[PDB]
């Protein structure tokens, strides 16, 4: 593992960018590709793309030179859109849980209504109520601590720890997280028990397969889900013990399980070589 995770950390950047980038792109060009589930992993995409571009580079600088280079500012504004990608990434993982449910149980209600044109509004508003719970009490320093180690790194321009005040780090943590979290996770179980009952002895292949396909392309759905879990819950897990007992977790465990997180930007790309479509369509962009 400690070859493995040596080499995973110097093409994160890329395997991330250029990861996500062929997703965006293998859609945009195939529109056997253009579905209403796909316009969601498009945003997905855009998310992770991000955390590769603005917050993995940045948190590299960091983390290397042990020091934050680029003043007091931007240590907020690169805290801000970090914390504003992972919201984003956990609603949106919602949205696709809810989306796929009223899918299988009101099929008629579902065609008539959910149209390309509104799958973009619902996508627009995930990223607006991600703006306002994640990025504005930061701009109001509805963060900030007043421990006098805590008022010692905000008078340094080096310094870019995360601070909190007990207050916040739990509402924050609840909000962005656990909340959309359970949600994800309750709606989840539903839509399997409902894909069981389905294929639960009389039909040819007519309805065999064309529940084949929607089967085979829900099971990467819940393995991009279980994956953002296993990521981030124990950063999360971690992040609420600190409030107990601050001195109960050493620093470097913190910086760990929070790159850990960032993996997940990376991840996704590789889970969607699951269906024939996008393995080739890879492929087919990378001159094969
Ligand atoms: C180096 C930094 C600190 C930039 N890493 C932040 C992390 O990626 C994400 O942290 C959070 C994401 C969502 C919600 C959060 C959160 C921390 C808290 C708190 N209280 N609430
Ligand atoms: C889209 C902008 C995102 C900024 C996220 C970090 C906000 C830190 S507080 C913010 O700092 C600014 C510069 O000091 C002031 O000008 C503002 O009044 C104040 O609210
Ligand atoms: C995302 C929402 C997070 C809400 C966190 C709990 C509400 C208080 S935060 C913080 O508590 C400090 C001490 O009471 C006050 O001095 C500040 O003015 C206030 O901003």
């Amino acid at each position: 593992w400690e070859a493995g995770m040596s080499l995973l950390m110097a093409l994160v950047v890329l395997l991330i960018v250029a990861g996500n980038v062929l997703v965006i792109a293998a859609i945009g060009s195939t529109q056997r590709l253009q579905t209403l589930t796909n316009l969601f992993i498009t945003s997905l995409a855009c998310a992770d793309l991000v955390v590769g571009l603005l917050v993995v580079p940045f948190g590299a600088t960091l983390v290397v030179r042990g020091t934050w280079l680029w003043g007091s500012f931007l240590c907020e504004l690169w805290t801000s859109l970090d914390v504003l990608c992972v919201t984003a990434s956990i609603e949106t993982l919602c949205v696709i849980a809810i989306d796929r449910y009223l899918a299988i149980t009101s099929p008629f209600r579902y065609q008539s209504l959910m149209t390309r044109a509104r799958a973009k509004v619902i996508i627009c508003t995930v990223w607006a109520i991600s703006a306002l719970v994640s990025f504005l009490p930061i701009m109001m320093h509805w963060w900030r601590d007043e421990d006098p180690q805590a008022l010692k790194c905000y008078q340094d321009p080096g310094c870019c720890d995360f601070v909190t005040n007990r207050a916040y780090a739990i509402a924050s943590s609840i909000i962005s997280f656990y909340i959309p979290l359970l949600i994800m996770i309750f709606v989840a179980l539903r839509v399997y028990r409902e894909a069981k009952e389905q294929i639960r002895d009389r039909a040819s292949k007519r309805k065999r397969v064309m529940l084949m396909r929607e089967h085979k392309a829900l099971k990467t759905l819940g393995i991009i889900m279980g994956v953002f879990t296993l990521c981030w819950l124990p950063f999360f897990l971690v992040n609420i013990v600190n409030v107990f007992n601050r001195d109960l977790v050493p620093d470097w465990l913190f910086v760990a399980f929070n790159w850990l997180g960032y993996a997940n930007s990376a991840m996704n790309p590789i889970i969607y070589c699951r269906s024939p479509d996008f393995r080739k369509a890879f492929k087919r962009l990378l001159a094969f």
